[PDB]
């Protein structure tokens, strides 16, 4: 049995409740958030709040299958948020393709491939992004990089495959989006993997169950859920507000 | 705002539909279980079906806080759930005292203490048990033991103290009821040390938000499912049944 979780909808119901009844905390730099702690729901819409991007979410997954660790290497112009982020010398620890593809943190692509192959019911296929010397790496060179994804678990049941998604921290806006992408392009591409390994498997991509230790908006986009608190409209120009 | 989960008793009501329906999954010795993917609920209740035993977690308590990776270290007569599953040397991954306490795992503990000493609102109070090397490590030496909790986090709202635990895997009888008495007694330990650093604090000790890959239930307790399901008490012996 998959579990019988909130849908995108009922989160953005919940956190429509917290901007209505100034549920605040104050986060890092000092700034407003709502936010919902142990969040857990099927991402079975792209977004949450916001528009789609797609020119942007390709940028970043070009970027992360080249494993690389500095911002620099983002395709075109290096976006804002990921140059405050980064060490004195343009280094990051979040790279995505980095955390999967890379021999450096032990093939997590290829070792989740491998033992699904070999055992289509395991409970232990399972890729892991961060590490116990997170706690010390997260600011080496004065970065400012505490790995956001955990882990990501791949269960087949009924030949869909379903990705547990395990966060430490998501926003709501920006977050949720870019993420959603990449776990949704990863999760079809070892569909497509292990089918090509065997075609009487005929596997299909299941549910994108996501949980998230704090789930959050930013004040800067308050008026998002504002908006769609009145109106139903998921989005609105800052302009048009 | 703390999420809407589920609580024990759902839980109990659906692992009881799962029975009801035959929903059954292979695992890999070949035993059938019953199971619930992507499984989140607040764990407000000490256990799910079974008996509490409180000697048996006192000494599996008692072996985490020597941190040693060695199961005859386990106070007494070895469980043989632990010594089937050790090294050809007795060896295991799974000490969850070593976890958190060992400088060898980089101190999860102590820095997850010293980041909400420093700031409460920290969405990077974390303890990360498991680490990319699992991929290989998981079967050292012929043992078979691949660490089924990932994360812990711990998030201050309200004085209140909340644990997000994510596991890929936890069995509802034995696993859930020893793993819990763990959490709770780690959670109130870290309610008590940050209380003993500054006494305006004054820190309460909040929800456990269990999060679990698949839990599940094999076929060897299946009758405590189904006499649950029957009569509405949560444990029979196995001859009275």
């Amino acid at each position: 049995m998959i579990s019988d979780s909130m849908t995108v909808e009922e989160i953005r119901l919940h956190l429509g409740l917290a901007l209505k009844e100034k549920d605040f905390v104050v986060d890092k730099t000092g700034v407003k958030t709502i936010e919902i702690i142990g969040a857990s729901f099927v991402a079975d819409e792209p977004f949450i709040f916001g528009a789609l991007n797609d020119e942007y979410i390709q940028r970043e997954l070009e970027w992360y299958k080249s494993k690389s660790l500095f911002v620099k290497d983002i395709p075109g112009e290096t976006p804002k948020i990921w140059q405050q982020v980064a060490s004195s010398k343009g280094e990051i620890n979040s790279n995505y393709g980095w955390a999967i593809w890379s021999e450096d943190n032990y093939a997590q692509y290829d070792m989740c491939l491998a033992e699904l192959g070999q055992n289509p019911d395991s409970r232990r296929g399972i890729m892991i992004y961060t590490r116990p010397s997170m706690q010390f790496d997260y600011n080496k060179d004065g970065m400012s990089d505490f790995m956001c994804t955990n882990t990501v678990q791949y269960l087949i049941r009924d030949k869909k495959i379903n990705a547990v998604v395990n966060m430490r921290s998501n926003d709501v806006v920006f977050g949720f989006r870019n993420d959603y992408a990449w776990q949704k392009y990863v999760l079809d591409k070892l569909v497509s993997d292990l089918n090509a390994g065997d075609s009487t498997r005929q596997y299909k991509a299941g549910s994108i169950i996501w949980n998230v230790g704090s789930l959050h908006v930013y004040s800067r986009h308050f008026y998002l859920v504002d908006h769609w608190w009145k109106t139903g409209e998921t989005h609105i120009s800052k302009k048009d507000y």
